[PDB]
């Protein structure tokens, strides 16, 4: 629909959680964003179906930086209240993947890898309580899947 | 893309976790599946782009019961070592939604709703330790997204 | 209850009228079949009770067309002398509604909507005489109800 | 499903036509009510399937008269603005047939017989204009079907 | 005509026989009542002056079962010493037929059909002696006709 | 109906039995007809409801003879094949009772008294076998009730 309609959805999704979850998510992600980019592309490059669209060269010189930026954007949206900008960036990214025919199932898997690795990182935070750590993991899955849904509008 | 091939992916994804996460996840899912189906279709019926594809009759007499069996299938797979049947079922399910042109992002949102609600139930289990609940929640996200990935193979062509 | 038996009833019902009524009805129905299905499904979709059994997807991609073919089949039966096939189609259609428990009074109401609209269209026909348009309306209601009766065997 | 609710539907249905159609229909129906019940029960009694639910005693001493009053009630409703009472009577009538399992397709067929005969009688009316007789037939079918729909609520 | 008064007539008519005729009659009737009802309505449905009053629906859903209970009532009366209830029931039944103007001679014919068929069954009982069968047959005619007499009080006015 | 139609009914009713039953019935009745008349009117005269229409005088001078004649007629019909005459006599007798308003229930009781007494007489015949005695009692009830039914046509 409208990027104004989508911005509301994002904000509604994040509004289920307190700013404390937004911040814990955004901190663990900004501290580990390069290692999250590493983990993502080493998963992709190892799948011959996905390494069809990837190369070790294209990762180290472009996608690795693009992925870090994408992580920062996803997790700064609610803290900054920059909902309309992030949803526009998501539709731009989604449009790049549909144009070159990236299988949507591989986009789904990549989101799943990010969710898993962030949540494992949150688990070892120790500076978070158990309930705070659990609420934040649920927010991580929520907001990453929201971002991917925006991206996947380009496939319909 | 053989189901024996895809079955290796389901099994590797589950093998990242101990059977104790498989079982904990399966018990909360199997005990709340009707509640989980309710949550799934009241989300969809709330969004008019997804309401387009649904009727109250269709949900009540078919999809509500089909959602519970889908949940049963996903969470029985690793404990029953029945990866190959489960992947053939997910592939067949995804082929039903692509044939009627259900937008893939709506399937994603549905997945997201299920993962959220199951992890909320896991969070109030009390019989799970903090560490066990968090590992079971990561399994729930992994295995549900793997299942949805198998469904969305039907959207590649 | 054999299809050969019910076809007798269909044939007798239509033999009350001449071929000119069959042809005038079939003509107005074929020139207006999409609009008749439009009117049919806008009535059904606006009543919450009936809208309970319909998704807008089902209407647009399946029923809007199936209704057109149903109308075509009903008004071709007597002119093509295809009585036995038509009644067998009507019975199977009736069975689809009983199987999912479409309330029969909604099926009645829908038949009534088709009759009213077809007869309104027949009244605007300037190429037909007064007495011809009246006999044709009488036939329209007769053949439409006849088809609904066969659909309604499935509910006993 | 309240009688107040269904009366809305009856009122809306009749408001599609003017009082002149209500009165012309009511007039032809009242001058011909015994003959209409004659035609109704001779059709039903000659079909063995329907004759299964009827004794000739029941027809002569009860139903031949009850059918006359049913016709009177249906065509008085809009002219007497008695919508709520009429729909409550229709519902109770419908319940008598469901209780003894009168097949609904026979009820449909009987409605169709009444519509055809009333509209034939309307076509022979020399005191009515062409366009008036056509609008009146359209109303006859509408109000007759409306009554049968209310009878048919009992079958769901 | 009080039912206590009429009850004396039923009881005197039965007292002409021993309880062994009451019991023998009741057992053959109670064991064949569905068969007896069948015989009753295929007679009536065969005569067009009586078919006038009947529909296949009415027989199948109502009168077939009402005929068996009537048979039960008539043959339970003397053994249960419930004369007064039985006469009030017969009076109420006859009032239903006179109200719809069932010709009284048709009721008589129905009685005649029942008495014939029950006495034919009594005749092939084998566990009754010749003398016992004949006494039980005379009771069957007596008690069935007494019952029909109570019914036809409704035709006096 | 027609006395020709009724004569057939009588003959059909008697045709269920062999001439041997007709003859055994007709013999025991002709040998005891005065004692059967006695038993009948001593039952009637003892009921004040029935002795309302009777007197000891009217019995000994008329009805007693009329009753014997009636018994002979009923039991000679099938042996003589005089079906049409007996049914005409039955309607004449029935017409006398309806004209003076004899309660039909007392006519029923009187037939029952005759049936009982004849069957008791047959039981002690000894010149009849058991099966022959049983078939004849069933014929006695059959033909007496047939006669009374004819008589009771006058009440409808
Ligand atoms: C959650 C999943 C994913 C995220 C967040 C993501 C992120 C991004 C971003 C931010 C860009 C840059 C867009 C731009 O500069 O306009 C991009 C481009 C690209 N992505 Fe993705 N991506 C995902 C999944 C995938 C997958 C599964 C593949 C499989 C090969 C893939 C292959 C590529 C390629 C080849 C480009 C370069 C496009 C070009 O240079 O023309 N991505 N991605
Ligand atoms: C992860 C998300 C979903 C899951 C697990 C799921 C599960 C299922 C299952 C198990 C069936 C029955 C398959 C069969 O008939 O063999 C089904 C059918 C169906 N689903 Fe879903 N579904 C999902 C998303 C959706 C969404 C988002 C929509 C609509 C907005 C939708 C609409 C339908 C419809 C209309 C059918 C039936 C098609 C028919 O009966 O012809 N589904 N789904
Ligand atoms: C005049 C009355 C009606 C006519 C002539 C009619 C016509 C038809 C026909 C021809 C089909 C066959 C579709 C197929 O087999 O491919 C169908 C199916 C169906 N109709 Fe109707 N219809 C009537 C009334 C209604 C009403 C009142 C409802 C609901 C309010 C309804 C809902 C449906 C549904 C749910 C299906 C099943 C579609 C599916 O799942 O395949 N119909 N109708
Ligand atoms: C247009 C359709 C029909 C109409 C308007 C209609 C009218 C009526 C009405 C008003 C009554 C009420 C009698 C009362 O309550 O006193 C009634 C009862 C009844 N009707 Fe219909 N009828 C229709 C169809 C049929 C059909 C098709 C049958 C059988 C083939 C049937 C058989 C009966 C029966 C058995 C009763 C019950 C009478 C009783 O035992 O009291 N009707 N009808
Ligand atoms: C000895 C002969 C008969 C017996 C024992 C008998 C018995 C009964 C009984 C027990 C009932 C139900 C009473 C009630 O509803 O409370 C009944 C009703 C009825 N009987 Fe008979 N019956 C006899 C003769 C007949 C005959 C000869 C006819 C028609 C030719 C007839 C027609 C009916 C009808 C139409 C009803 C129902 C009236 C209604 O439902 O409104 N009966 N009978
Ligand atoms: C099976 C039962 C009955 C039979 C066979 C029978 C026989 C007859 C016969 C043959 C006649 C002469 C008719 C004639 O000459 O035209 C007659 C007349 C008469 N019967 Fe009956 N009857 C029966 C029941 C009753 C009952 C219950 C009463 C109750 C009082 C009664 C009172 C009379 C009377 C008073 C007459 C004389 C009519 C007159 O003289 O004007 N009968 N009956
Ligand atoms: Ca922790
Ligand atoms: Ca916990
Ligand atoms: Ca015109
Ligand atoms: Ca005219
Ligand atoms: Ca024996
Ligand atoms: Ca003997």
């Amino acid at each position: 629909p409208s990027p104004e309609i989508l911005a509301l959805r994002w904000k509604d999704t994040c509004a289920h959680y307190s700013p404390h979850e937004w911040v814990a998510a955004r901190n663990v992600v900004t501290a580990n964003k390069a290692a999250l980019a590493d983990y993502f592309y080493e998963c992709m490059l190892a799948d011959p179906n996905a390494a069809f669209f990837l190369s070790d060269q294209l990762v180290k010189t472009k996608l690795h930086a693009s992925m870090q930026d994408w992580l920062e954007s996803v997790y700064a949206a609610a803290p900054t209240e920059e909902y309309e900008r992030t949803v526009a960036f998501q539709r731009k990214v989604g449009e790049v993947h549909a144009r070159i025919d990236i299988p949507v199932h591989l986009v789904t898997r990549g989101a799943c890898a990010l969710i898993r690795r962030i949540c494992e990182l949150l688990d070892r935070d120790a500076s978070l309580s158990a309930a705070q750590a659990a609420a934040t993991c649920r927010y991580v899955a929520d907001v990453t899947m929201t971002a991917v849904e925006m991206m996947c509008h380009a496939y319909s």
